This record gives structure tokens, sequence and C-alpha cells, in this order.
């Protein structure tokens, strides 16, 4: 029937009608309350190893845009922190708002940022992303907040290509992109067990949400909003507000990597 989305009839408040895990015990995103998040001395140092990352292409999937990487080798990986083993970078994408005052998925003390970046990784314990996403320890998503301020040079190559992938299904070559340019200086983070923030909402993600945002310009974020959810020849639906509301923490603890 109708595929899920972010619109009035197919968006987040309705996803449970087809994906009942939406009301599960380990759903994402959540509010991160800084007064109750607790330092966990058992966390090991976090290793973000992106020196050899090979980007390939950028795709408008009708929900967001994904920048895909070659994940055939243990090169662009995340290790340490809360993770056991090695997690390969497969793609990143963003969530953003119809205006700068909303857009992020996670919140910090109920505050929203203009957008949120997700760097998606899968556990090489499993054969590939499709096998990993079915497992509780399968995925690790590095979440980074975008705050409006000065323009980010590391984002400019992304925003420059978006007019070539305006509608669902369009893709373009996207090579030689350095995802380190989308990282803040500090890797202090919060972590908790959660889920994909889109259908099928599987509870297979270890979330690692960095405390320090990256700064982007209002003009850069506005370029995100010129994408469309629809395919060519369908009524125009601007790609905005492609975020899920925060969900109940339930019986989970958000841990901090910092004292
Ligand atoms: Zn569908
Ligand atoms: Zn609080
Ligand atoms: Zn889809
Ligand atoms: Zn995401």
């Amino acid at each position: 029937a109708h595929h899920w989305g972010y619109g009035k009839h197919n968006g987040p408040e309705h996803w449970h009608k087809d994906f009942p895990i939406a009301k599960g015990e380990r759903q994402s995103p959540v509010d991160i309350d800084t007064h109750t998040a607790k330092y966990d001395p058992s966390l090991k140092p976090l290793s973000v190893s992106y020196d050899q990352a090979t980007s390939l292409r950028i795709l408008n999937n009708g929900h967001t845009f994904n920048v895909e990487f070659d994940d055939s080798q243990d090169k662009a990986v995340l290790k340490g922190g809360p993770l056991d083993g090695t997690y390969r970078l497969i793609q990143f994408h963003f969530h953003w708002g119809s205006h700068d005052g909303q857009g992020s998925e996670h919140t910090v003390d109920k505050k929203k940022y203009a957008a949120e970046l997700h760097l998606v990784h899968w556990n090489t314990k499993y054969g590939d992303f499709g096998k990993a996403v079915q497992q509780p320890d399968g995925l690790a998503v590095l979440g980074i907040f975008l705050k409006v301020g000065s323009a980010l040079p590391g984002l400019q190559k992304v925003v420059d290509v978006l007019d070539s992938i305006k509608t669902k299904g369009k893709s373009a070559d996207f090579t030689n992109f350095d995802p380190r340019g989308l990282l803040p200086e500090s890797l202090d983070y919060w972590t908790y067990p959660g889920s994909l923030t889109t259908p099928p909402l599987l509870e297979s993600v270890t979330w690692i949400v960095l405390k320090e945002p990256i700064s982007v310009s209002s003009e850069q974020v506005s370029k995100f909003r010129k994408l469309n959810f629809n395919g060519e020849g369908e009524p125009e639906e601007p790609m905005v507000d492609n975020w899920r509301p925060t969900q109940p923490l339930k019986n989970r603890q958000i841990k901090a990597s910092f004292k």
C-alpha cells in the first residue's frame, strides 16, 4: 500500500500502524537530559578511523539523501567506546527541519538543533549491513548535531551536489569526500541502546551522540530544503521535517564518556 514517509498520512505519528515496534522498549531518538546522563568508567576510548574512507555516490531515497561508501574493507571504521569489535561506515545522511528552529532527532535538555547528521556503521561480526541490522549489536550510528552559525567548509561539497538529485530515486557520483570534515573537535559523547529512527525501526543500534555540534550556515541548511520527497511528475513535496519525534527512554540509561 502507501510507503512510509514524513507527510501527514504516512509520517512518524502513523508509523506504528505498519511497524508496531515503533512502540517498543528500545526506540530512538530520545531526549538526552544532561543532569541524569551518567559517566560510565567501563567505556573504552572511542576510535573514529576515517583516513581511508572511499565515498561513491549520493542518493535521494525519497526520505533524505544518503552518501554511500565502499564498505568492503576494515578501513573507514568505528571502534572502542561502547562497541565490541569493528563497525564499518556504510553511509551518512541528515535529518532537518522546515526552519532553523527544529530538525534534529535527538534533543539535549529538550532543545532542538537545526539538523542532525548520522554516520551509519555495521558490525563486521555479521556479513553485511542487511544481516547486521537484524541483530541487537548489529549497528552503530554516530550522531552529530548541526547548529546554525558560520558556514562549514567540509559540508560545501555535499550542498553543491544537491540540485542534481532533487527528486526521489535520483543519484550522482560523489567521490573523494572526506567525512572527517563533518566531525567536531571533541569526541565526548552520550551512548544508549536504541533503534533505527525510520521504519522498520529495528532495535539494532548502539547510538553514540557527540556532545559538541558542528556549525553550519543558514544558507547551507536552506539548500537541504530544496530537495523533494516526491518523484518527478508527482505533486511537489519539499523535503523538510524528515525527523522522528523523541521517544520514551523507558528502562534504559544514557551513559556519558566524560566525567
Ligand atoms: Zn513501503
Ligand atoms: Zn535535566
Ligand atoms: Zn523508502
Ligand atoms: Zn538517520
